[PDB]
């Protein structure tokens, strides 16, 4: 006889989208689990259990007997109350069933990759459930016990904690916008043969995340085999160079220098511009003088490189960093990338060039979408979330209001001009953003923007890893994904149409 405390285990948090539809909840599962040293003296019973349990007699009588000097093991875990019912109805002494607590993502695939999963155990091991493990576990009770000499429960005698449940969590994810997300970047990957790709969505008023979705994804309610390509959150855990997508910000050091409007012009004749043994290259190579916008319409390397020599790699960077490109996100997901942005004391020629076209430095998706949130909100950057934000934390202003607004005009102006990266107009919306083609033979399509271009509301980046097809340009793989995203994120969030 022994006068014991066991733990009661808490209850855990559950964990809903922004409107409350659950993502993550912890639901009842019978487990049946028994004591070594009672079993010992109904060996008669052992093979009805065996079979009862589908196990080989010998196995089963060998285990037992191995952990001979224990009071607990598991026998099957995940029941339902009936299957338990039936192993309980041998009446084996020495044998108990058990209402455990077991996560259940109801959404499986669509949100792995945001909300992770928790282990065996029912600790956070990945993704919230691992970040908001504290948050959403709670604290577990204790119960005085007497127990017999085979470790079996004669008595309980009274609780002395009661358990406290974890708390719930109401992420920043609209699961209407997720499904969405998560439909168009699969249909994508499979339309170019890619081998992966990120879709985030945020709001540029409230710096929430709306969606955020990788392929390739995986069932976190049958993790069996297991594959660690597919377990990554790639929009917060992947870098890439952003390339012609941070034109825009070379773009805002541009206009706030004082130096140029968007009516100025380049030469950028003949499409190529060598600095000693570096030489900067454009795609379409017919063209002379280009104004502002011209350059981001045409893409033009050439273009914003003679602009960055005129400005100084140093305003260039400072707009980078203050929007947030290879900063700190201050989010803490786990196995979260900051990412670089190269600095020098002095920038070489050929370094001021390449930073001005995203060249040599690595962003994530996620940096890239706040970057364009900033840009889109008139220049003020609004922290960023992971949970429902219902007070809005204070903004910084990162690019004056004017800069902003004159750089948002030009990027409609890339979606809707002439020669324009015609895949990206939203049905019924004014839109604007720019496309990017990173070469890593192998290349990275990106696209990244926001609408309603009058007033704008979301902010949005698609990157498609290794397309397979003919088409690679991000304007071509990566723009048609964004348009038919942000259509649908629009209507769902019963945005007005601004294109009348
Ligand atoms: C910007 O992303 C910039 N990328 C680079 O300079 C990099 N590589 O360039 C390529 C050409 C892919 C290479 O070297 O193989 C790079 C940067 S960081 C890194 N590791 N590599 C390029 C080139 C200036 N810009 C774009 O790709 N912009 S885009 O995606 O908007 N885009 N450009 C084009 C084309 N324009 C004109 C032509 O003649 C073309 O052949 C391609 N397109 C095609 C569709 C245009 S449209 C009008 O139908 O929408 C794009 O989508």
């Amino acid at each position: 006889r022994s006068v014991r405390h066991i733990a009661i285990p808490a209850h855990r948090g559950l964990i809903t989208d922004r409107n409350g539809e659950p993502l993550a909840v912890s639901t009842p599962v019978t487990t049946l689990w028994a004591n070594p040293k009672e079993l010992m003296t109904a060996k008669e019973r052992w093979p009805q259990l065996a079979a009862a349990l589908g196990q080989d007699t010998k196995l089963f009588a060998d285990r037992i007997e191995q952990n001979a000097e224990r009071e607990f093991i598991y026998l099957v875990r995940g029941l339902t109350p009936e299957q338990g019912e039936g192993v309980i109805a041998l009446k084996v002494p020495g044998v108990y069933s058990i209402e455990e607590f077991r996560r259940f993502y109801p959404a499986g695939e669509v949100v792995a990759h945001a909300v992770g999963f928790t282990d065996v155990d029912d600790r956070g091991r990945e993704g919230i459930e691992l970040a908001f493990d504290e948050w959403l576990a709670g604290v577990p009770g204790k119960r005085q016990v007497l127990k017999d000499r085979r470790g079996r429960v004669i008595k309980d005698v009274q609780v002395t904690k009661n358990a406290k449940p974890g708390k719930t969590l109401a992420l920043s994810i609209d699961l209407r916008l997720q499904y969405l997300a998560h439909r168009e970047l699969r249909n994508a990957l499979l339309e170019n043969g890619a081998k992966a790709g990120s879709l985030v969505i945020m709001d540029v008023k409230t710096g929430e995340i709306l969606a955020m979705t990788n392929q390739p994804t995986y069932n976190p309610n049958n993790r069996r085999n297991l594959q660690p390509a597919a377990m990554r959150n790639r929009a917060m855990i992947d870098v890439f160079e952003p390339g012609s997508t941070v034109k825009p910000f070379s773009m805002s050091a541009a206009l706030a220098s004082g130096r140029w409007k968007p009516s100025d012009i380049v030469d950028v004749y003949p499409g190529t511009l060598q600095i000693g043994r570096y030489t900067i290259r454009d795609v379409s190579r017919n063209s002379r003088q280009l104004d502002l916008t011209g350059i981001l319409i045409k893409s033009s390397n050439v273009g914003i490189s003679k602009i960055a020599f005129d400005i100084g790699a140093e305003s260039i960077y400072s707009v980078m960093q203050q929007v947030g490109l290879g900063q700190d996100t201050g989010l803490g997901f786990p196995g979260e990338r900051v990412g670089n942005l190269p600095n020098h004391r002095k920038w070489p020629k050929a370094e001021t060039a390449t930073l001005a076209y995203g060249y040599g430095l690595s962003v994530t998706a996620i940096q890239l979408a706040h970057a364009y949130a900033a840009l889109a909100n008139d220049g003020k950057s609004v922290p960023l979330s992971m949970t429902r934000v219902d007070r809005v934390p204070d903004g910084v202003q990162v690019i004056s209001p004017e800069v902003a607004s004159t750089v948002q005009g030009m990027l409609q102006q890339v979606v809707e001009a002439q020669g324009g990266v015609f895949r990206a107009q939203v049905p019924g919306y004014h839109a604007a953003g720019k496309s990017g083609t990173a070469r890593k033979n192998a290349y990275r399509s990106l696209f990244a923007g926001f609408a309603p271009a009058t007033d704008p509301r979301i902010a949005m980046v698609v990157v498609i890893d290794e397309p397979s097809k003919a088409g690679y340009f991000g304007g071509l793989v990566s723009a048609p994904v964004f348009s038919k995203v942000m259509a649908g994120a629009l209507r769902l969030m019963n945005v007005p149409p601004d294109n009348l």
